[PDB]
C-alpha cells in the first residue's frame, strides 16, 4: 500500500500516518512537501536526510509515536532493523536504520521479520505490540523490549528514560523503563552490568540524587570536602579549569551545567547524532579558554564518583573500560604519585 | 517597472522596496539572493515559497509595512487577492495570496482592481490609501478596512490586534483596530456578530481580564470555585489532565500559557499557517501524556466562559457552532447528567 | 484513488496514465521521477517546467493522445485552458497551459468548464468527446474542433495536420483536419480566411507542389524564369544572399531546406517555442554570412508566390498584413521603381 | 589513499580509474564534478544516478572496462551484485547493482564476497579475475563467466556479443562469448536450453542471416511465399499493420528497421532500461497509425520463424513459453481456423 | 539601466545583447532562465557553468558574435581575461574567462584594462575596436588580434579559421585570418614558428589538400607507395591498428575520419575542453580493439608528412618538441633499425 496524497492527509487529519482513508494535493520543490490549503501552499515536510523527499516524508509519518528507547542504546545493542516500524531519529533528523520490514515499499526489505533475508539482522522487537514477543523467541537475531516479565527470560532493566516523539523523558503517566533481551543466533545473551546515562541537557539541567543537588549549590572546595574527594582531581575533570589557553577537564556534563548558570559558553555539537559520549568544540565566552574535542558524558554524579573511586591509581597511563548504555566505553586515566591528574571518556 | 536589481538596491538602501531608483549586483544560487558588499557576497533572502526565488524575493521585498489585518482574518472573510499591496504571511513565509494587482509583472492579473478580470475576486482594499474606499464602493466583490467612519457603510468592528512587519500588537502609536466591510457581488454584506482570538502566544502571553489575572495566579480549586465553574469540566478542558497515556483536554492557550510556565513540553506545529484554531501534537515532558491533535484556541477567557455557559447541556454529544474571527467554527461538546465533559473546537 | 504512485504505475504499465487501478514505488529526486525495476531505479520523467516535478509528471502522464491542434494554432486563437485534458506542449517540454479542470488536484481551477470561474477564460472543446459541444454552446469563451458539422455553426475548415505524441502529421489512418469554432464573450466569433503553416522541418523537408518539386531541383534563375518571378527579389527573399557579412533575406523554409543540402548552418532557436513565424540567430558555416534574427516562416512555396504578386509595387515602404494560422502576420514590403526590394516578415 | 581528488586524477590522466598516484582540484555543484584545468572549470561527470554525486563519480571512475555481459543477462540471471567491480549500465546511467564488494567505501557491504553478508545475495563473478572461480565455489549465491572450462562445471555458452564501455559488440580482437554458470542455496543449478537477443538497434541495423536479407530486400508477399510463411500472419506480426487507428502488430525489430527506412516513425522508450523484450510507445509519422505498448525483441529472424512454425496451431488461445536470454517470455498465440492471427510478448 | 529583465529583452528581441532598452518578465528556476510569454513560462537559458544561473545568462548574452580566435589559441598565448568583451566557450558552455572587465558588475575586476588590477593578467585585445590596439601598448601583459598591420609591431599570422557564434570557419564574407601579438611584463614577446591544427570534426571531414584527398580514396599501401612513406610506421599512426585488444596508432583525424566512413566507432571525450591535442576514450564497433587514452591531432595530413619525415631515425626513442598553435607539443619517436615505430603525442 502506497500514495504520497494518502500520506499527506494522514498527516494533516491525525499529526501522523494513522492508516486513515483520503488525499490531498501535494507539491514537491527542493526536499520539501506541501499541500494546499485554501489555495496556497503550506510546507509539511522539510527533508534533512539522504533519502529521496518523498520516501523520507513517509517514513517519517510512520515513525513510533510511543516511547521508544533512545538511538544510542539500540545502537550500542547493534540494532540494525525494526520489526513493522520506524524509530525516528531526531538528533539527525532521519531514520535511525537504512531499511525497514513492512513499513514503505521504497524502503522494505521484507513484508514480516520471519522472512529469511532478516534471520542474520539484528531485529529490534517490541512487546508491547501483539505477537512480537513470539517473533523475538523464533528470531536468529534480536533485541526485545518489554514492560514486564517474559516467561523462562531473565531480563536487563534497562534506563528509566525513553524517547517519546524526540522528547527524552522519564514516563510518569506512561512507562519508559523497559526489560531488555538480546539474542545472537539464536542464543539468548547475558546482557553485561552497566551504568546508564541520563540524558539531561545543559539549559535545563536537574539534579537526581542529593549529591547532585550538593554539587549544584555547594562551592568548589566545601563540595569537594563533604564527600572527600581530595586527590581525584574533580577541580579539573569535574568543575573544568578555565585559568589557561586550553580549557583544562570539563568531562561530566552537571560540571558544564554549574558552569553555564553562571557563565555562558559555546558548544560545536560538530558530529551531531546520539551517543553514549559526545565529543565537542567548546569556546568559554568569559576567559577565552577553549578546546577543540571536549569529550563528554552525563552520568550520575554519584556513578562517576563510584566509577573513579574504584581505579588502581598507581601508573602514570592507562585505559579503564567501563560499560555505560550497554556498551563498553574506554577512559584514559592518568595518575601522578599515587592522586589523579585527569580521567575522560573516549568516543 | 521591473528590475531585480533594483529590487536589491532597494532592500539594501531602505529596508524594503521604496520606489528609489539605483542597482546593486545580484547573485541568485540554491533558492538564496545574494548581494556583492566590497567584494564578497551576502544574503538578502532565502525562498522558502513555491514561486521562482527572483519573485519571491520581489513579492517580498513590496510587502506591506503598515499594521495590516492578520491572514487568519482576511482568510475568514474570502478574501482572494488584495488591490496594489502585498500581504506577506508570516506564519507561511509567503505570500498571503497567489496573484497580484498591480505590484509585479509575473504575478500580476490586472494593473488595476477595476480591470474587468477582478470583478469575481474578492479584493482587499485599504482605506488609508487614497481612492481605495471609492474603489472599494465600485467594486463587485471586496474587503474594505478603515480607521473611521464611511458615509453610508454600517461598519463591523474588527479585532483590536493587527500584524505589523510579523509582530501581532495592539497598537498604542499606530492604529491597529480597523472597521470592516464586505461586498459580495456588488451588495453591501451585514457582518456578523463576532468573537476574535487574541493572537498571544505561550512565551510572553499576557492577561487581558481580572479573571485571566485570576486564572494565571490561583490555584485550580480556588479560581473554578470563585468563578463559580463547577460542572463545565474546567479541570479537563482548560487546565488539562496528564494523568493518563492521553493528554486529556487542554483546548485554550491561556491554559497552556499556565503550564508552560511551571512545567515544559513540546508543541509540534505540523501545519504551518495562521489559522483561527491550531492543531498540535503536544507532548508534556514532565509527565510524558500526549496528544497527536490537540486543536486549541486563544479566546479571551471570559469569552470562553461566556460561550460554554450558553449551551444545552442535556443531550450525550453535539457540534456547537460559534462565530469567531467571522468564521463558523464547530465545537464538539460532550454531556453527561447535565454536566459537560469535554467541548473542543475543530479546525 | 489518484496518486502519484497510481500515475506511475499506469506509465509503467500503459505508456500513459490510462485509469488503470494499481501502484509501483516512486523515488522523487533531481527534478526527476523514477520507480524501482528488480532492485534498480529506472528513470520516468525529468521535468522541465516551471510546475513541482510530480505534478508535471502527472500532467505529462495525463496528455491528450489523440491528434489535437498545434499549440501556435490553440495560442492565435487565444486558448487560455483546455476542457478535461491536458494539451501537452512537446516544443517546450510542458504543458501548453498554466491551469487545468477536471484533470489534477494541484492545478484545477474547477471540475467542469461550466463552472463560474471558467467564464472568462477561452476554453477548448473537442467535439471527438462526449458532451464538449454543449458544453462549448454553454461556455462564455471558448474554442472548439469536431470532426463534423455543428448544426447552426458556421465553421471553418482547419489545417491539414495535427499533433499526435508530439508528431506532427497529416493523418491517413486517423483525422486531422478539423473544423474550428470560437466564441468571445458569449457571442459566436467568424474565424478570418487564413492560410496555414506547413509545420515542416529543415533536415526532413519534403516538398507539396510542383512549384516546391522546381524550386528544389531547377537551379536559381530558371526557376525565377519559368514562374515568371522577375522583380519579385526571390535571390534576397527566399535563396538568401550569402555575400556580405550580415546574412540577406532567406526568410522561407523551403529556401533554408535548399541551403542546406548543399551546405549547413547554425540556427540558433533562442525563443524555443510553437510559433507561426521563427526567429533564429543563423550562422553560415561555409562562408561566415549570420543574422542575428531571421524571421521564418513555412508557407507553402505557392502561398507565398500568390501572396507577393499580388501586392502592389508602387510605394517605397507599407506594412503588409496578412492572415496566417489565424492570426494577422504583418510584413515588410520595400519597393523602388516597380520592383520588390525585400519582403520579411516584420519585427 | 583513495579520495575524490584521487578519482579525479585518474579520470583526467588515464581515462577511467587506474589506480595511480595523484590529485586534481575538484569542484562540486549542480550534481556535477569538475576539475580546474588552466584556471576554469571543466566537467568530468554529471549525476544521473540516485546515488549521491561524489559516489556515483566513483562507482563510474571504477567500472569495468573489459567486455563485460549485457545487464539484461545478468538481470535475467538474478545477479544482485558484483565482486570487486563495477558493472557500470549504460541504458540507466547508473551502477547495475545498488551496494558493492571492495571498491567504495560509501557502498560496500563487504570487502570480499567470502563474508557472511553476502550470502544471501547473488554475486557475480569473472574468471577472467585470478582467484575469483574458487570464490564462486565457495559463494552460497553467483554467477560466474568465464573464457575456458572449469573442472567438473557443466557450462551454458552464452549470448555472442558482450558490453565493451558501453558499446555491444561481437569481439574480434577481444573474447566476448562466455561460459555461464549458476550457483542457489550453495548448489550449481542448470541453466536452461535459450535463445538469445541480438542487441541490434534500429538505425545500423544489419541483418545477420540469408533469411534476413531476403526479408530486408524482397516486397512481402515474395518473402512470404520463398519462405513458406502462409498462415503465419507475418503480414501483421512481423511487417505491421498501418491501416487502422491503432496500430496493429510490428513485434520484430527487423520489422521495424525495414519500416523505418522507408518511413520514419517516432518510438518513445517510456521504461529506458536493458531488457530482453522492450515496450514503445509507437507513433508512425506517415499515417498517423500508433500503439500506447508495442512490444518488441530482437530475434533472429531464423529463430522466430523457428518458434512460431514449432506452435500448434489448433486452439483459439494460448500462453507459449519461449527461454530467451535464460529468462521465460510469455507470448500470446492467437489462431482461428488452423492459421496464426497474432503472437506477441505477452503483457 | 542594466538588470536581469533588460538582459533578457535584448536576448528576446535582438538575439543577443544589444544595449536596447527595454524588460521582459523573467522567472529564475532548476538553474534555467525563464521568460513569460502569452502567460507561459519559455526557457531562455540553461546554466551548465559554475557561476551563478543570472551572472552565467549575463556573459553568455553579452558574448562577442564576431568571428574571433579559438579558445584554444587564447589559451596556448596564455590568456586570462578579455577587454570590455566575453569569448564564450562552446566546448564548455561557459565564459572562456573566470573574470570580466567592463562587461557585468558580478565579475567585473575593472571597468578599464588600465585599471592597476589588471597589469598582472593577459589581456586579449581586439584591433576591430576603437582604442584597443592603443590600450594593449599601454598594457603590461596581453595579446591583440587585428585584421592589418600596426605601425613598429612584428606580426605573426594566425589561423586561417576562427570562431563565429559557435562555428569554426574560413571566413568568406568576413575575414577570420588574424595578425596576432603579445606582450610579456612590458615587453613585446616574439611570437614562434608554428604549425596550426585544421579544427575538423569528425563527420564532417573534408580534406584540404592533394594528399588528403588520395588518403582518403587510395588504399593504404597505394597511398603509402604513392607519397614514399615506406619505414615511416603509417600503418600503425594514422591508419590505426585494430587486431590486439588494445587499439595501435591511430593518432590523425584524418585516419579516424577514414575509418568511421568504414567502421563506426565510439569517442568518448572524458576531458571536454578545446585543446589542440584531444584524449578520447575510444572504442572500436567492429573489433573490440579499445584504448582508455588516445591522443588525437588534426594537423593537415601534409604537415604531418613533413613534421615525421624531418626526423632523426637513429635513435631508439627520444622526445621529439613541434610547435602547434603557438605552444609546444611533445611527441615520442620510436625507431628501430632506422626505421619509424610508433610517434605520438607525449602523454
Amino acid at each position: 500500500n502506497m500514495s504520497l496524497e494518502n500520506v499527506a492527509f494522514n498527516v494533516v487529519n491525525k499529526g501522523h500516518f494513522d492508516g486513515q482513508q483520503g488525499e490531498v494535493p501535494v507539491s514537491i520543490i527542493n526536499n520539501t512537501v506541501y499541500t494546499k490549503v485554501d489555495g496556497v501552499d503550506v510546507e509539511l515536510f522539510e527533508n534533512k536526510t539522504t533519502l529521496p523527499v518523498n520516501v523520507a516524508f513517509e517514513l517519517w509519518a510512520k515513525r513510533n509515536i510511543k516511547p521508544v528507547p533512545e538511538v544510542k542504546i539500540l545502537n550500542n545493542l547493534g540494532v540494525d532493523i525494526a520489526a513493522n516500524t520506524v524509530i525516528w531519529d531526531y538528533k539527525r533528523d532521519a531514520p535511525a536504520h537504512i531499511s525497514t520490514i513492512g513499513v514503505c515499499s521504497m524502503t522494505d526489505i521484507a513484508k514480516k521479520p520471519t522472512e529469511t533475508i532478516c534471520a542474520p539482522l539484528t531485529v529490534f522487537f517490541d512487546g508491547r505490540v501483539d505477537g512480537q514477543v513470539d517473533l523475538f523467541r523464533n528470531a536468529r537475531n534480536g533485541v526485545l523490549i518489554t514492560e514486564g516479565s517474559v516467561k523462562g527470560l531473565q531480563p536487563s532493566v534497562g534506563p528509566k528514560q525513553a524517547s517519546l516523539n524526540g522528547v527524552t523523558l522519564i514516563g510518569e503517566a506512561v512507562k519508559t523503563q523497559f526489560n531488555y533481551y538480546k539474542k545472537v543466533d539464536g542464543v539468548v545473551q547475558q546482557l553485561p552490568e552497566t551504568y546508564f546515562t541520563q540524558s539531561r541537557n545543559l539549559q535545563e539541567f536537574k539534579p537526581r540524587s542529593q549529591m547532585e543537588i550538593d554539587f549544584l549549590e555547594l562551592a568548589m572546595d566545601e563540595f569537594i570536602e563533604r564527600y572527600k574527594l581530595e586527590g581525584y582531581a574533580f577541580e579539573h575533570i569535574v568543575y573544568g579549569d578555565f585559568s589557561h589557553s586550553q580549557l583544562g577537564g570539563l568531562h561530566l556534563l552537571i560540571g558544564l551545567a554549574k558552569r553555564f548558570k553562571e557563565s555562558p559558553f559555546e558548544l560545536e555539537d560538530f558530529i551531531p547524532m546520539d551517543s553514549t559520549v559526545k565529543n565537542y568544540f567548546i569556546t568559554d565566552a568569559q576567559t577565552g579558554s577553549s578546546k577543540c574535542v571536549c569529550s563528554v558524558i552525563d552520568l550520575l554524579l554519584d556513578d562517576f564518583v563510584e566509577i573513579i573511586k574504584s581505579q588502581d591509581l598507581s601508573v602514570v597511563s592507562k585505559v579503564v573500560k567501563v560499560t555505560i548504555d550497554y556498551t563498553e566505553i574506554s577512559f584514559m586515566l592518568w595518575c601522578k604519585d599515587g592522586h589523579v591528574e585527569t580521567f575522560y571518556p573516549k568516543l
